[PDB]
């Protein structure tokens, strides 16, 4: 069962509906994992989206149907949460995730003059599971401005304000040229300059942290050799994370190297590829071994279901992001190496009886393998 | 998309399904939220159900495989939860609030001479999303007692007696609801405790929304609510609890929850009530409402209430848990007004000045004169 | 009977997972497919295991979270984490939970007397529906090991095909021919007589329970005699009958009508009780069930005949002349006949 056929693998040429591009940016929006293959029912509340804008561009103020977890890949970003009653900066890079809750107004910027910004997010839909909507308080050319939605009366008497006064200012439908063209604007590094002032970033301090961004790289990573670097962030140590029972994970395997073959005990990993190509065999059971393999590229999304175990090789330099939902006290068992080697760590009679080979046999065979995690393809 | 055409709005005319009825009261069940809408698929574990009954009567003994979380519109109200080692009687007026776990056996007497007893009960059954039954205990004649479900022998070796004893006095009232004396009534009103200020975090005893201070208040309106945060039986619901007033010709400003879904139940008045949602293209609900009339606004979509006549709702938050309101006008608790000149600049095709201007002129804030 | 969404009948409720001369492995038929009146329990699924003397699992993991339960016999549970280990010796009455995908063997280290037990299945990935994941390679599996191909399996074991599958590829079948767990009838139970006790554990006090939101009862009820009417206030129930048989009376709500519910239970039967619903058992012979109570925080036990917790017995006497026919006396006269209580004989 290969591309295709392969209900767990989401190619990104044929996954994902555009929500909102431009030339300055595009929001893509994965596909249900649930309407796609009925086998991901726990994923339907789910939704994984990519972000992508231009340099000196700011996505429009708005607020979701749903809870966010964006996550930087490339460039530098400013995310300003507006409140009731204040608001909130921060500065994000590399690495730097944060959590926009549901229904949250805001912003987000682009301050790089000569590069892009890159993110995924998981949205979290609040109202109908896997579903939700943006909506923008602005009015530009590509969409009406939400408050558009109360007759003229209302926002007359709500804003004390004759109509040709509120329309002129905030809506302006009747001379396009006085609007933005989209959700996603141009700026100039003047404009730019201002709204970077005040901006919290993220520090080896805040990955305990209640409220602010935290990086992915603030620590060792779990597992770091010659052929890969494995980094993680748990539930038991973020505080959004776990107000979300959700881990996450950067990885980065050279060219020529794989991931050993493993399995995690109870989290569902959603895994999209940030950067190169690489091969993923994952194994279930039809108590017929079922084999479902695909060739991953940059912007593919996979779904590794609790416990059935996988393996990453790559084919040239790779990295993906990982999502583990249900993370709370996982337990990741590798099948080959020397550490976490859930195989050879069972009782030599027991070793004996679950395969032909012997006590010696078996252990002869568990200790070719001299390195851990990665190993060289 | 017009009160009717509305998947949102729920006229009581036709929306509710009468479960019991006679001269001496009504208990209606709201239809499924989501059967309704697919929509409102969230709210398919919740049920509305609206209890009125005449004065001088009482709710025979049962229970439901339903949690509830009782709210007394008006009239007052004696409820007294009976448990498998004792009882506990409560006296209920407009305002007050209890949850009562599911399977817990209850009766409830309205105690007045001259006032009616209006309620509205959140419930959220246990065995299959959306739907409970009712078990009572009482062998009237609109219904037989669950007791009866058992076989004589059953029943003989249990009570130890005759069926003739058993059946002449347990299975043999009219309907469930039935009336009483005046002397049979303070008989069963004098044990009875009532809310105060220092039961608001009670885990087990009846909460006033109203005896606190509104978290808004003017003029046009007054707006009370009590969140997780505050009383534990909330917080086990994840629900908050408002009641707001509205003075005819007068409005609750533009606004959104954060992350809230709202029940919102008419109690006395009318207000037309505009929605707003989207598909980016926007959706506009909207209807006139009246006493009974139920109203559900999705987290984080705006809406606005136009009270038409002296006007006070009841709302059930459901996803309470630090829910965040935002209104778009108004000095106080303004998103627009905390965007950042330069962004609202962007934003709009106006200035930063002309946004500014333009956002300080409603001087007022939550309510308005309409 | 068979017309009784509730009755679970080992005959043709289950269905064989596994089988061979060294034991069983029967897994409970989804509580929902059969009656939509069970949807709250679709995330649940009772496993039967069975497995004769000096026998033993061979080493697996499923994408599911386990709660084991000795009815019978003992058992040495290992569980293999990725770089430790630890063995529980089970003793019946003994419970313990198996976090899911964690790699385990189960062990039967007794002569003649076997191994009986019952699982409390809760999926992972889709509701209701779990995999195992057999490591050891038979006759009757491949190991799943054997999902990566040559080159892959070569490159991660560091040797040629030749020897990886020589070694770990190709006996006969998964039960081969060879925090802590905590028992439930350890403690005093909650309800004792002549006719039956009544153990029970519940999440408040254990805290893997409170983990699952579960409580474990293990009652027996004197042939003769049988556990009062009563309905449990928010706990949705399943119960497992383990020795012996007995009858079971269960009143549902279809004018409000009385809908009843019974059935004739054996050996490895399985009943359901819907949270609120009032029902009895009836010991037609020495009786012993297991019981798992789910929805179980803050769970109240109402009776309704008998002298102690006898909500029926709580109400006040001006609303019982109002309730019923009888006058306020004789309804009192009546309820005070019974001076047993939980369990009464027949």
């Amino acid at each position: 069962r290969e591309d295709e056929n392969n209900p767990f693998y989401f190619r990104s040429s044929n996954s994902f509906q555009t929500l909102f591009e431009n030339q300055n940016g595009r929001i893509r929006l994965l596909q249900r994992f649930n309407k796609r293959s009925p086998q991901l029912e726990n994923l339907r509340d789910y939704r994984i989206v990519q972000f992508q804008s231009k340099p000196n561009t700011i996505l429009l103020p708005h607020h979701a149907d749903a809870d966010f977890l964006l996550f930087v890949l490339s460039g530098r970003a400013i995310l300003t949460l507006v409140n009731n009653d204040d608001r909130d900066s921060y500065n994000l890079h590399p690495g730097d995730a944060q959590r926009i809750p549901a229904g949250t107004t805001y912003y987000l910027v682009n301050p790089h003059d000569h590069q892009n910004l890159k993110m995924i997010w998981l949205a979290i839909p609040v109202n109908k599971p896997g579903r939700y909507d943006d909506f923008f308080l602005s009015s530009t050319q590509a969409q009406q401005s939400y408050l558009q939605g109360f007759s003229h009366n209302i926002l007359e008497t709500s804003f004390h304000s004759e109509f040709e006064e509120i329309n002129r200012v905030l809506f302006g439908e009747e001379e396009e040229q006085r609007q933005q063209e989209g959700v996603i604007v141009e700026l100039s590094k003047e404009q730019i300059r201002q709204l970077s002032r005040r901006a919290k970033s993220s520090s080896r301090k805040t990955i305990s942290s209640e409220d602010e961004p935290f990086n992915l790289r603030s620590r060792n990573p779990i597992y770091s050799n010659n052929f890969g670097k494995f980094f993680e962030i748990t539930p038991e140590k973020n505080p959004q994370l776990r107000d979300l029972d959700i881990f996450l994970s950067s990885v980065d395997i050279n060219e020529g190297a794989l991931l050993l073959p493993h399995f995690n005990s109870k989290a569902i990993v959603i895994l999209v590829i940030n950067e190169g190509d690489a091969n993923i065999e994952l194994v279930g059971i039809k108590l017929e071994v079922q084999r479902y393999r695909a060739e991953l590229s940059e912007d593919d999304v996979f779904v590794i279901p609790a416990a059935y175990p996988f393996v990453v090789n790559a084919t040239s330099n790779l990295n993906f992001l990982a999502f583990g939902i249900n993370a709370e006290n996982n337990q990741r068992n590798f099948l080959a190496g020397e550490k976490d080697n859930v195989v050879r760590q069972i009782e030599r009679q027991v070793q004996e009886l679950a395969f032909p080979g012997s006590a010696q046999d078996v252990e002869r065979l568990l200790k070719k393998q001299r390195e851990s995690y990665f190993v060289d393809a």
